[PDB]
């Protein structure tokens, strides 16, 4: 009933052009079976959705990536939000929700503006720059870190630590075991920041700790907290505003509509993050039988959800393979859906929204000068390097 594919959705070859193969596995079923993990597949804009609102059958306390923790040891100790069910997960993320909300928003966006506003203004004076290492990368970097209350020293370890967590996702290929053998000094770094005293007042770190007094978490939840947003807050801005630049550059009528109307940004960003997806899987769970789609699955299975192919299916989509900046995005899974859908979603919002705008007010041509180099990681889509010349408008 249940069709088996060979497809290995963590192999380079699926990372360097996943859509036919994501095509493939739509049109194979609602549920297939993946024979190269032993796991499930649903690759459908409609069994996705299901999967992500049914948090009690497709739990996240065995793990969102491929090993089950009532099975193997975690490599970290599991997150206290990512990795918990309701009841154990509703409180810490109502703190993550009050730390990440839109008065914390407010206090945040005329700084952000400037930053994203001064770094165009910087690569303009350049022209021809690297749109990853040079805007993608630079400005968060510019940004996420100070508003974390971050030191200075040791920020080098962030990406490499974000790059890990979404590997360690994956399933026991050379990309995993290679991200986790080098992982001790990241870590180390990592987890030291989260300490109180090392988080500056009035950031996002100092202010988790500032919850640990309501009863909604308490003293020892903090630091994993504090983890939680720089394993998740970084990389994955990265590839979203490194996205969105992609598209802008290869969709150049979208640049000219987006330049005519430059509050269009936020939906230019936001259609950015449907189309180029930067969290591409991850699993649940299965803690009973349950019947998905038509198909029986049993209790106990790991389901892997392919977010960036919901976000391309035609069955869901008009025209899913354009970027069209205007397009009524609401429904997309590039946050997820449901309980765990994306709390930091407006950072990231606010980080697209106003580099988008920068773009929009400053620019008049992106064009690709240079060869495109992909990043490959487990569960993350996005480019290594993107050389690009900036015309000023
Ligand atoms: C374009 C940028 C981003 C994308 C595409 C993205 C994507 C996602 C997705 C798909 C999930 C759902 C995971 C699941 O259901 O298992 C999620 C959850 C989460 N994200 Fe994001 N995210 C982004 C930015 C951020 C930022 C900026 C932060 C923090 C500042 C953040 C922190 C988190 C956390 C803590 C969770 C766990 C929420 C929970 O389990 O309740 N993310 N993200
Ligand atoms: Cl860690």
């Amino acid at each position: 009933t249940i069709p088996h594919l060979a497809i290995d959705p963590f192999s380079l070859d699926f990372f360097d052009d996943p859509y036919p193969d994501q095509q493939t596995l739509r049109d194979a079923g609602p549920v297939v079976y993946l024979d190269k993990w032993n796991v499930y597949g649903v690759a459908r804009y409609a069994e996705v959705h299901a999967v992500l609102n049914d948090p009690t059958t497709f739990c996240s306390s065995r793990g969102v990536g491929l090993s089950d923790f009532k099975k193997e040891k975690p490599w970290r100790p599991p997150s206290l939000i990512l990795e918990a069910d309701p009841p154990a997960h509703t409180r810490p993320r109502a703190v993550l929700s009050k730390v990440l909300s839109p008065a914390t928003m407010k206090t945040i966006r005329d700084g952000f503006a400037a930053a994203a506003d001064a770094k165009v203004d910087e690569l303009l004076q350049r022209g021809c720059i690297d749109a990853i290492a040079d805007l993608a990368e630079a400005y968060p970097l510019s940004v996420f870190p100070d508003a974390m209350g971050l030191k200075q020293e040791g920020r080098e370890h962030l990406l490499p630590y974000a790059g890990l967590v979404f590997n360690a996702f994956g399933p026991p290929n050379e990309l995993r075991q290679t991200a986790i053998e080098r992982s001790a000094p990241h870590q180390a770094y990592v987890n030291e920041q989260c300490q109180r005293p090392n988080l500056a007042p009035g950031g996002f770190g100092a202010c988790i700790h500032a919850f640990t007094d309501t009863g909604e978490i308490t003293p020892d939840e903090a630091p994993l907290l504090v983890r939680s947003l720089l394993s998740a807050g970084l990389d994955t801005t990265v590839n979203g505003i490194g996205a969105a630049v992609y598209c802008l550059a290869r969709f150049p009528g979208e640049l000219q509509r987006l330049r005519s109307d430059p509050t269009l940004a936020r939906n230019a960003f936001e259609e950015a993050v449907r189309f180029e997806s930067p969290v591409q899987t991850f699993f649940r769970t299965t803690t009973r039988e349950v019947e998905l789609g038509g198909a029986v699955i049993g209790e106990g299975e790991k389901v892997l959800m392919f977010l960036g192919s919901a976000n391309r299916d035609p069955r869901r989509w008009s025209d899913p393979d354009l970027y069209d900046i205007t397009r009524k995005t609401s429904g997309h899974v590039g946050f997820g859906s449901g309980v765990h859908m994306c709390v930091g979603q407006l950072v990231a919002r606010l980080e697209g929204e106003v580099m988008l705008s920068a773009l929009a007010r400053k620019v008049a041509a992106i064009d690709i000068d240079g060869p495109v180099k992909r990043r490959f990681n487990n569960t993350l889509r996005g480019l290594e390097s993107l050389p690009v010349k900036l015309t000023p408008a």
